[PDB]
């Protein structure tokens, strides 16, 4: 139940396409319940002829009636149509918008987590699930109910008491057959749609390793491991359809008993002198007019059915993802002095493995501090607490003397310029990505931090300069150019706190002393933390921050620390060692 | 077109099956429907029966017999025998299907690297999802929807033709023609419209799983509402397209409409008249209506069906253009094996670059010995991994060759080239399952003892040992869970469970701190005996004890010798060792 979001439609104009829309509809089912009356010029063509003239009540009447009668049907339902398709595109990109805007709502455990193919066919199945049911409760509910009720009180009318007893009967065993067939096939359906997820995500995790299928020569294995998957749907789209196509053969044989019952018992009357043949072609078109609209009722009952399993699908997967959350009335950060304090950071990312054990650190305003440690010391995640991708499970971090974890986060990560570990770009020109850093960015400030990030000159040799494409996820561009094109990138965002997480590994040391000596140029508060496993980028820090057990074990000065004779020198002794 | 006769000779390896059987019993199916339809309005023409010999007990017998056998349990026969083509037939279009959405799988894994640096995964997957289904409706509508319907409007030629003349016959095929007409001139008229919305939606779809891999980049620069804004602007433009193509849609609706309707219409008023004349009966006016009712039913859809066929082949040329076209590496006809007695490598005179407008590698020449342990270095751009992508054959070198083993690279198979090879690449990418699974991705079938082997060679089996899952803890997607230097240790320990005779380690210890890098390196070097060892690194300490290092330097190769020597030199080797001692 989420009501709300379509009741700010009634702003637009959108009553008057909808109701036209309805209008059309009820208009083309008057003319489908006055097609059969229009066929009853048959009885004119038998029974007393006509009251002017026989032949010609017969021939004007009726090529006026009948054939006006079906056009103007399909020219009403062609006409709503013509005139919803506008409200129904819109709808359906809100709908689109919407499910966007809240997947890139959800936290960084489920993004790390998920599987990018299974993502992409549950929102497509989920959102066209949702469009055809809001289509069918706006367009096939009330009109079908319109023309059943229609039939059987003209049925009730003309034929007594007889036909409409039957027909009852007949629509009451058509919805309980319906039913019986759509509750077992839910199962072989259900079991389909998850068959063919798992198809799809694995098809794109092999794209996106497709260098290591290639490195491996796994072509043959992943093409294997695809067909299973493939050959699981196969046998379940095989049931599923079988299901169908059996559910099809009972209502047809339903509807055709009816039809049998129906015209006998009019020909039988007319055989006893109660009826006319003409009341034959009657119930035989209202029959059939009959037979559409319930053939309609039962694809609308499985559809609204399965798009409701689908619409929990997809909601499942987009309701409980949202770990960080801002507190009531959450104040904005006011960094006057941009330090960073870890106050006794108790964290791990499941409950079974804890990473960080109480960790403390004071990051001063405008300092420039390192943090170094083992593979696994849990330095990245240092990263990404400070941005709340997460939060801590004991302690806090502060900056400026604020909890982060107490202010909203977007100016939280307003105040921050993250170069991560794992640099992805997207997939455009060097221009687009670096100017990404700040929306509206200028020429200017692209220029300036491409020469702070010493690709200014990388980016004038190239060919389309900076219209050059990186591909998907920047791979285009070596390791060293990418790491500079994020430096740019944070450049252009310019934040009071800096954080390279392993920003210049991909660099030779020249370039990446070009960058360092450019920014402690031009940079004059700014704070800069920086990650690096590579001891000589680093070893003009103002302080470093050993990390050890997931705690902090030394701080201090390059020849500090090594005059301690403490871990950071044995690192530095096992690095520089000839 | 010429797309379809290439494309035939792969659905003749599909006639060897008991599908032929299938296909027959499908087609029977079809044509006994059929029948009953045409044979349908013959005895509701037994409404004749109920007036014209009528007002008696043998009338009611004849008409409620009639219409009771004929009419009720025809049209029941013609829906059943419908869905007993479709039953009997579905497991065939359910392989048929799989089949070709496991050969475009396998032919998209078959280009080239230079497409898939290019691709763009979202417009790929939408483009593959409507292209296949394209094809796969393609195919049925040319067994199940051109026969019957020409079966059906021949016979109903041929019954207007005995019962009405020659005058309902030729309306009949006037109204025929104007339809197909209305139709083709429709569709030409939308064709373009629906061409740029199929591509507004591949671009939408592109830019949404472009936005989704930059989850982490749209959140470290708060730009949501602009990823949100640029996918509503594409997503707003198909909505346009898309609304005009179905209004074209609706207004081709009236327009079948108004034609039908005529025909009905003049039609059923010849048949009053001739009822007038004497000459028809009411059955023949119930009769045409049926019969002009069954006969624009198919016609309803054939519309859209010739837009299914046309864009069907439309889109098969399109795959063959893609297939034509983006696979730049090939073998050679009749290539032999490579045979790597002493894996040695040769760099003679290679010309390369990635695109003809800028050259990377100029004339570049360098011998990696049999066994040795040679490092690459250079400043950021040099094109060391470009040396890595040309040694496993992703491109061809513009000038000059490459040889393993004496032995041409571009003149044996890439199988057994890339055999040879191991390569650990600057940017390691892991399968979306636990760390089992990737480290045993080294060797197909490999063994418990192989992996654990390798996770000790690469200095994980401890951290393995220590997690809660352990070998099964999952990684997520692109090992995003796993650390950097944990998701380098797993690559060298897939490399490592290969087990190739050269190996060639592109940054593969950057995100390593020097102890754990030693004890992968000489855990390497103690186990190994007489591999080739071909190094890429920045950071020299990771090099340094090489048997030779070459400089690489804006392509070309500036130094080259020991450590002693290049730093004896006082080069640009020495003048990289002195900058990374910064003892600062
Ligand atoms: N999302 C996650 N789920 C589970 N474990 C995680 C996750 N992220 C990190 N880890 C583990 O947490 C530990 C610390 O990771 P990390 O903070 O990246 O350490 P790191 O040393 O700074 N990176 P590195 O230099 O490459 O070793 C490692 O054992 C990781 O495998
Ligand atoms: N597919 C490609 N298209 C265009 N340019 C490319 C392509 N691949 C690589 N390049 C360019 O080729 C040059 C060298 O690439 P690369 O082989 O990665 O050198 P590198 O020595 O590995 N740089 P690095 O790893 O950062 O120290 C760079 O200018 C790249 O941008
Ligand atoms: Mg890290
Ligand atoms: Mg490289």
């Amino acid at each position: 139940r989420f009501l709300p979001y379509l009741w700010p439609a009634d702003n637009a104009v959108l009553r008057r396409r909808v109701v036209g829309a309805i209008l059309m509809v009820l208009l083309g089912k008057a003319t489908t319940l006055a097609l059969p009356f229009a066929y009853k010029k048959a009885v004119d063509a038998m029974t007393l002829g006509g009251g002017a003239q026989p032949a010609l009540t017969v021939a004007l009447a009726f090529v006026l009636a009948y054939a006006l009668g079906r056009f103007s049907g399909v020219l009403f339902d062609n006409l709503r149509n013509i005139v919803f398709e506008r409200v129904g595109q819109d709808a359906t990109r809100h709908l689109a918008e919407n499910v966007f805007a809240r997947l890139h709502k959800l936290s960084l455990r489920f993004h790390l987590a998920r599987r990018t193919g299974e993502v992409t066919k549950v929102i497509e199945r989920g959102t066209k699930s949702i469009d055809t049911m809001l289509y069918f409760l706006l367009f096939n509910i009330a009109p079908t109910v319109i023309e059943l009720t229609a039939v059987i009180v003209i049925f009730w009318l003309n034929f007594g008491l007889g036909l409409v007893t039957a027909t009852i009967l007949a629509v009451i065993a058509y919805v309980w057959t319906t039913r019986t067939i759509t509750e077992w096939r839910t199962h072989l359906r259900e079991k389909m749609n998850r068959l063919d997820g798992q198809a799809l995500a694995r098809a794109v995790d092999s794209l996106l390793n497709y260098e290591t299928v290639k490195y491996f020569g796994a072509e043959s294995r992943e093409e294997a491991r695809y067909a299973s998957a493939a050959r699981a749907y196969a046998d379940a789209a095989v049931k599923s359809e079988n299901s169908l196509g059996l559910l099809n053969i009972a209502q047809a044989l339903i509807v055709n008993l009816l039809m049998a019952g129906a015209m006998a018992w009019t020909v039988y009357g007319w055989s006893q002198g109660k009826l006319t043949v003409g009341d034959l072609v009657f119930v035989n078109t209202y029959l059939t007019q009959l037979f559409r609209p319930l053939d309609m009722l039962g694809m609308v009952y499985r559809t609204i059915r399965q798009g409701l399993i689908d619409m929990a699908e997809m909601f499942r997967l987009i309701d409980t993802h949202i770990e960080v959350a801002d507190v009531p009335n959450a104040p904005a950060l006011v960094v006057n002095r941009p330090s960073v304090t870890f106050d006794n950071v108790v964290f791990g990312y499941d409950r079974d493995r804890e990473i960080l054990h109480g960790l403390s650190f004071e990051v001063a305003a405008g300092s420039r501090v390192a943090i170094v440690g083992p593979s696994g010391a849990g330095k990245s995640t240092i990263a990404r607490l400070l941005f709340r991708f997460y939060d801590p499970w004991e302690g806090r971090i502060l900056i400026d003397g604020q909890d982060i974890a107490h202010v909203t986060q977007t100016s939280l990560r307003a105040a921050l310029g993250i170069v991560p570990q794992d640099s992805v770009l997207f997939n455009d020109t060097i221009g687009y990505n670096i100017a990404y850093g700040r929306d509206g960015a200028s020429r200017a400030e692209v220029d300036a931090a491409a020469k702070g990030a010493a690709i200014a000159d990388f980016i004038a040799r190239l060919p389309q300069g900076y219209d050059t494409e990186v591909g998907e996820r920047g791979l285009k561009l070596s390791g060293g150019e990418k790491q500079r094109v994020a430096i740019a990138r944070t450049l252009v965002k310019n934040p009071p706190i800096l954080l390279f997480d392993e920003a210049t590994s991909a660099l030779d040391t020249r370039t990446e002393q070009d960058i360092l000596s450019t920014m402690r140029a031009v940079a004059s508060h700014r704070t800069t933390i920086s990650i690096a496993h590579r001891l000589s980028t680093i070893a003009d820090s103002d302080t470093i921050l050993v990390l050890d057990q997931g705690r902090l074990a030394e701080q201090g000065s390059h020849l500090d620390l090594l005059r301690r004779d403490g871990l950071y020198a044995e690192m530095w002794a096992r690095q520089a060692a000839e």
